[PDB]
Formats: structure tokens, sequence, C-alpha cells
């Protein structure tokens, strides 16, 4: 590992009852430490044959019960999630040698949430998001580029495109992982059932 | 995107026929760019309920047809792979704004390969990999720490522990993603077919 910052993990010896509280604390410190792109989540979805796929998406919002991300409903992750809502993401912060694993069911939020989040983006991002049909075959790159440039001509916000949506990943289990000392990595694992949240430690 | 390096995607316009050639190119360039931990793979595996789980593992070797990583057979990932070999991993390189998605089936290599790999590791790594039962519940961190300290009393190399193994993820489809210009991300997607590999471009 290449981290130079021994990150406090005071939640290891004393675990909060709710994993959302550790997730907030950790993101707050990542911010202080200048962690480069701490919300880049490596997100796994699963196809109808039990075969996973992965890509980076950004955690756009923290909710009470989960993390939210924006994407296109008809992308590959969107098509997978429509038949199998179970997902898992991992964040890995090289600077502080920390990993966070988030497992749960990701479900599509109301249109209004999507409209709000869409319109929160810098309007410069809207052209390609409308022009591209995410994850479909690109037959002509120049055609796509021209469509987006014509859209960029408006020089302001564009309407949310059909299929632009938000999913919320409702947490069913979470692991917080810290480097520890002597390779004894520190693994704090939380789990949920209709009984609620419990935690335990895992061996590295 | 905090991408401090504008990275060309030389293969995008006229791609090689086999994706492993691109992977090797991309990994070699990543090292020369100074990408930090370019082999930290966010690896997804899938339980018997179709629910994915993720974590980081390091690509220990490039095989002829895939990527090799070391782990423990009775870890969560290893229990999951034993019942469903289909797996997916993403590399994300913040500095050059590149991602590589690797999809395939992961199969365990012979003991000889795992022994060689195990023996190539810095010997300080041996104690904990033997003393810990990866991803089992940790009963008592002091006791685990004592056992690894005890093992370390021997000058390594120490013997490979039962269950320490290498998996090779044999590629079935690969995506190379680059940031491109004007948000028109450059996605090159390879799929293993009849007579071997084909590729196409995907929309961002
Ligand atoms: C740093 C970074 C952030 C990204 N964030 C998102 C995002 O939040 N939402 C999104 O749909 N795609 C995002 N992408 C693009 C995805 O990685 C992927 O290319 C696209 O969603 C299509 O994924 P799919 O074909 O597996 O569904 C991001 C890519 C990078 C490298
Ligand atoms: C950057 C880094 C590299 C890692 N490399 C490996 C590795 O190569 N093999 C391994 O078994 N665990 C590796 N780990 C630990 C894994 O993330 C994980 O905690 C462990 O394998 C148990 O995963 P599981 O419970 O999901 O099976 C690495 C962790 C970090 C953060």
């Amino acid at each position: 590992l290449t981290g130079t910052i021994e990150a406090p993990f005071p939640e290891f010896e004393a675990p909060p009852a709710n994993p959302m509280e550790v997730l907030r604390n950790w993101l707050e410190r990542a911010r202080r430490y200048g962690v480069r792109e701490p919300r880049a989540l490596a997100l796994a979805t699963v196809d109808g044959q039990g075969r996973p796929s992965t890509r980076i998406v950004v955690i756009a919002e923290l909710g009470e019960r989960g993390v939210v991300f924006a994407t296109h409903a008809d992308s590959q992750k969107g098509r997978e999630l429509a038949q199998n809502p179970w997902a898992s993401g991992v964040l890995y912060w090289r600077e502080s040698s920390q990993q966070i694993i988030l497992n749960g069911r990701a479900e599509r939020l109301p249109d209004e949430r999507a409209d709000a989040q869409w319109l929160s983006r810098p309007y410069q991002t809207h052209p390609m998001s409308i022009a591209s049909r995410q994850s479909e075959t690109l037959a002509d790159i120049h055609a796509l580029r021209a469509e987006a440039r014509r859209l960029a001509e408006t020089d302001g916000p564009l309407p949310r495109p059909p299929g632009y949506c938000l999913f919320e990943l409702c947490l069913e289990s979470v692991e917080f992982w810290g480097n520890g000392t002597e390779r004894l990595h520190e693994r704090l694992r939380y789990d949920r059932d209709e009984g609620g949240w419990k935690h335990r430690y895992l061996q590295p």
C-alpha cells in the first residue's frame, strides 16, 4: 500500500450503533486529508445469469438509510438493476489506506429527486448526457459530438433526458476497512435484518 | 474528475484484436505516468442469491488470457467464486482519468503457482496470512496479533497456509474507458465470441 496518512479509526474500538454515522465521519476526514475523489464508487450489478458487471459511479448524495447515485435507466447497470436490485460498491482511498464496502438493494427514486439532482449539475454537463444513449453501441463518434455541440449552443440548463434517474442503495450490510498495524487489518462489519443493525469484527 | 494527466487513448482509433495487448500497454503507461496503485482491482463476486459483494484485491500477475490475484479460498470472495466463477473487476486511475472493466470467470491455479507466488512475497507478509482466517469473525484481536507475532519468530519464508490460492480471471469481455474530450468518453468494449475477440465502441 502507498498511504502516508495513518487514519484514525476510533470507531474500531468504539463502534457507533448506525453505520451511516461512521460513513459520515470517514467522508468528513477524507475531505480534510485531501483524498482524491473519495466519492468514486466501484459499483457492481448482476445480470440475469448471475454474472456481475462493474464501473465507477459517483456518490451524489448521502440519505438516512443509504447512498444515492445518478445514471441512465437503460445503461447496462440500469438494465441489470431493473431485474436484480442487489448491488455492492466499494470506495478505496489510497492516501489513507481505507476501504468502505456498501451492499444493499438499489431502487429508483422519484422523478422529482432526479430533476432536482440533474439541475444541480453544472449545465455544461447536460449536452452529452442528453445526446448520448449511455452504453449503446456508438456507430458514429462525429454524429454524437455534433449533437452535443448543438445542444451546448443553448448556453444554459437543458431538460432532464428520458431515462436519467437516481438510484438509492439502501444498506443491508457495510464494511469499514482500515490498514491497522502489523498487517492486522481492522474490519468492522455491520449487518441488517428485520431485527435491525448489529456489528462484528472480521479477520483480515 | 481530478485528472492531473491528459492521457491519450492511442488504441481507440485502430484497436488491437486482442484486449490483453491493450491491457498490457495501459498498465505500462500507468506506471510511467506515476498512477498510484494502478493494480488495485475492485473485484465483484456473487453469492447464491445473486447478490454481489465487492472489495479491493491486487492484480498479482498478468496471465495469457486474464489477470491473476491471490486470496484465501474460504474468504467470502473465495466461497462465492467456488459456487459461481463469474466475476468482474474495475481498475480506476484518477490521475489519467481511465478505467478498465474486466469481466470473466475466475478459476483457481495449481498449488505450484500459488506456492511460487506466496514465496515471492516479502516475508513479513507471511505471519498474518497464516494466523488469520480471512473474513471469519475476529474473536480477539490481541490473540490473533500474538499468534502472528509468534509465527514471525521464524525467519521466513514460511510455508503457504491451506487455502492460500491464486485465481486467474479469464476474460470474456473487457472495457477500456478514457475521458476523451468534451465529455465524449472513449469506450472500447471487447467480447469473446466464436473465433475469439470482437470489439465495438460504446456511447458515454
Ligand atoms: C470518475 C468517474 C465517475 C463516473 N460517474 C458516473 C456516474 O455517477 N453516473 C454514471 O452513470 N456514470 C458514471 N461514470 C461512467 C461509468 O463509469 C460508465 O462508463 C457508465 O455509467 C456506463 O456504465 P454501464 O455500461 O456499466 O452501465 C463515471 C466514470 C468515471 C471514470
Ligand atoms: C489496496 C488493498 C489491496 C488488497 N489486496 C488483497 C489481495 O490481493 N488479496 C486478498 O485476499 N485481500 C486483499 N485485500 C483485502 C481485501 O479488500 C479484503 O478485505 C479481504 O480479501 C476479504 O475480502 P472478502 O471478505 O470480501 O472475501 C486488499 C485490501 C486493500 C485495501
